[PDB]
């Protein structure tokens, strides 16, 4: 599974904060259509939180927690939902889905996207080559999760930039789907250490090749992270300042102790 | 300039056909929203084929008021004449067989336009090239299908950002040049991704013919995935387009 490091536990806590803030909104859903959309996302978010923790999605326990948050008092004040959330969560033995910190920043959102990426890379590396059925389904859920990233926070240019470029991320998830599918039909995945080797092996005329960068999604999501911060200087019409430092792959791997 | 080749000629005609079929839906629009968007797309589309900006402005205002009641072969006839009335024979498609290939050809044609504009940029008119890049993203964000394939549109709307991301790379590259560092053009995608793996803004590497490579790769991806979409293994005669081959077909250097 995934290396335990300080950053990864910030990711894990940020991710539960993001989930908690998305079920909070359930209360306020004036829209039938918005309620169902949030129900599915909250379902899926806690599915992947329980999966890594209990080794089981707990479909009927999280199903309870959703009913609750939709049928919750839609006239709370911040903590007026938090309090009973802890009260609800523990009656379902889901306390390990309670966030420790509640300060919701842009890094809550980044941490959550990086978190899901590490889950995809882990699910793929620890795949049993029989229930490819399982992993391939989760990848589909992951695309659905990255497609509907709620900001909760209000930043309209962030929201419109992402809708324009998020397909960069979803594209690489689908690369993995092609890789798992090629393995189901007898061509094992050849894991490679560089994104550039995966680029080189994609440029073939036949379908018989199957290379995939190890920790693809950690690399994709970080490159994407750099890209958003690269581009914000254009939206702001400034030269990138000297204080601006970009994440390099080798340093990112070091911080999360990836091999 | 873009090399004149058989494939490139087919691209330009497919592009006119796509633009023709786009304005054919102006007369059918029952929405102020959709008329504005269709007209934006059209203005951009013909702008990138041409300036005759007033002859086009009224080719479109003609397309808005054309008879809703016509069949397609009639609108064509009326369009084939308003174009000649307008000194715009160059916008007339030669074929009208509209297929998935017409859409792909249109996406590849816009890609060659991006690469050409960037490579023949002028270090003083970067403000112009960067405003063109913003128009392109709108064209790519808004790919109408005309023909109906709901999974095609659902899929495109999920991964179209792969293409738009790479347009935004070029913008980033041009901004590092407005501020002092000239673009270096590299011959492989690998080098460009290696040059972006730096902590400090010292590099400005761009793949030459990047958007052609990007649009080719993305085209292969769509076809790669259609076999998964059909619980199937791809036929033995399926052949992915390779980069060396694609440059050979368009005489790219
Ligand atoms: C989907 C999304 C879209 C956004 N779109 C825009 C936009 O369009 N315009 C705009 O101005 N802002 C946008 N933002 C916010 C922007 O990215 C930054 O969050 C903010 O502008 C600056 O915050 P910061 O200086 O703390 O850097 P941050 O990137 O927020 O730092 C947060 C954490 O991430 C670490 N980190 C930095 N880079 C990486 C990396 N490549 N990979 C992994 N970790 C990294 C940092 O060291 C730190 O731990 C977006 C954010 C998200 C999540
Ligand atoms: C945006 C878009 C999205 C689509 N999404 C789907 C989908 O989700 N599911 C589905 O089943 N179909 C989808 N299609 C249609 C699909 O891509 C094929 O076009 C279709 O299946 C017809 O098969 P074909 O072999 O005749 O087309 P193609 O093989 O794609 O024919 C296009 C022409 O251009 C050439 N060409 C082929 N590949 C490339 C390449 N990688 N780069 C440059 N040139 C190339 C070929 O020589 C051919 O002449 C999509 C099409 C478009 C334009």
């Amino acid at each position: 599974m995934i290396p335990l490091t300080p950053l990864f536990s910030r990711y894990k806590d940020s991710y539960l904060l993001y989930s908690f803030r998305l079920i909070d909104l359930l209360r306020a859903s004036k829209s039938t259509h918005l309620t169902k959309l949030l129900s599915s996302q909250a379902t899926y978010l806690y599915h992947f939180a329980c999966l890594m923790k209990y080794k089981d999605i707990q479909k009927y326990e999280v199903q309870q927690l959703i009913e609750w948050a939709i049928n919750a008092s839609p006239d709370m004040d911040l903590q007026q939902f938090r309090i009973e959330f802890m009260d609800k969560t523990t009656e379902l033995n889901l306390r390990s889905c309670q966030p420790k910190s509640f300060t919701y920043t842009f890094t809550t959102i980044w941490d959550t996207m990086h978190f899901l990426s590490l889950i995809i890379d882990d699910m793929v590396y620890t795949r049993d080559k029989s229930s490819l059925d399982f992993v391939m389904q989760q990848l589909k859920t992951m695309k659905v999760l990255f497609y509907n990233v709620f900001f909760i926070l209000q930043c309209a240019m962030c929201r419109d930039h992402y809708m324009n470029v998020k397909g960069f991320i979803i594209y690489h998830i689908e690369l993995i789907e092609i890789a798992l599918d090629k393995e189901k039909y007898g061509t094992d995945i050849t894991f490679v250490d560089s994104y550039q080797q995966e680029t080189a092996g994609a440029d073939v005329a036949v379908v018989s090749n199957n290379m995939l960068m190890k920790n693809l999604m950690a690399y994709v999501s970080m490159t994407f992270h750099n890209h958003i911060n690269d581009y914000k200087w254009i939206q702001r019409n400034k030269k990138p300042p000297a204080h601006y430092e970009r994440m390099t792959w080798g340093e990112y791997k070091k911080l999360l102790n990836l091999q």
